[PDB]
């Protein structure tokens, strides 16, 4: 029995926030999540 | 038995968020999210 | 026996919001979601 | 007994809101998911 | 006994949102999904 | 004058390819291309 | 003025290639393109 | 004058290629390609 | 004048390859790319 | 005159590649690359 599991090349994440103009007076979130598989 | 499971070759994700003109007084919400496949 | 099960190339999920002129007293939501197949 | 299941080359999925004039007062909700085929 | 199940080569789903003139007091709601085929 | 050009939410490309019987003496060739407006 | 060209929600283009059976000894070409419009 | 030019949510390309059964002494070749538009 | 231009949320390009059965002579060849909008 | 150019929030290229049965006497190639917008 042979087994290979759970695998990923390159996981990036991220966010980029740029105020230029305007007033902004409320908000930017960002929550980008990666997860791979769980074994049971 | 031979296995090979729960695999991708590049995942990423992410949110660019831009004030330049305008107010902005709400919000700019962004969650994406990726998961890959779980074993029981 | 020979297996191979849940796989995916690329994968990639993210959103873009710009302010530039109106006044955006609301919100821009994004929630984008990848899953890939679970194994039972 | 041989098995391929469960496959997708590339899956993305993203919004992009633009707030260039007018006042937007509501909202801009975007939920795009992709879910590939589980195992039971 | 071979089997190939459940394959799809491009997968994309998204929304493009754009204020530009009037007031939109309202909303603009989007939610597209993609559902491959599940082994039951 | 206000200007919104060139957008899409998502974009993919990919391909699938699976050898489980046969010969295969052949090729599986592929190249999808996606090319969005180009400005002048 | 206001303007707004040259937009898609989603796009995807890809190919799916599966041997199980016979020979094979010639080809499986797939070149599908997807492209928006040009400004001049 | 504002503009807002050349955007997507997110963009994959990639492929998945399966040896399983067969002998596959041809090739299995790919090549998606994802262009944005360019200004002149 | 107010400039927003080429810009994207996610990008990911990626390739997964498997040897499980057969021979595999030949080969398996990948070149995914992704490329933004160039200005002039 | 304000400027936001060549952005993205997350962007990742990969490849996995795995060796299970078979013989594997040919390649397993994968060049996956990713560009910005340049500035002329």
């Amino acid at each position: 029995k042979t087994n290979m599991k759970h695998m990923a090349g390159a996981a990036a994440a991220g966010a980029v926030v740029g105020g230029l103009g305007g007033y902004m007076l409320g908000s930017a979130m960002s929550r980008p999540i990666i997860h791979f598989g769980s074994d049971y």
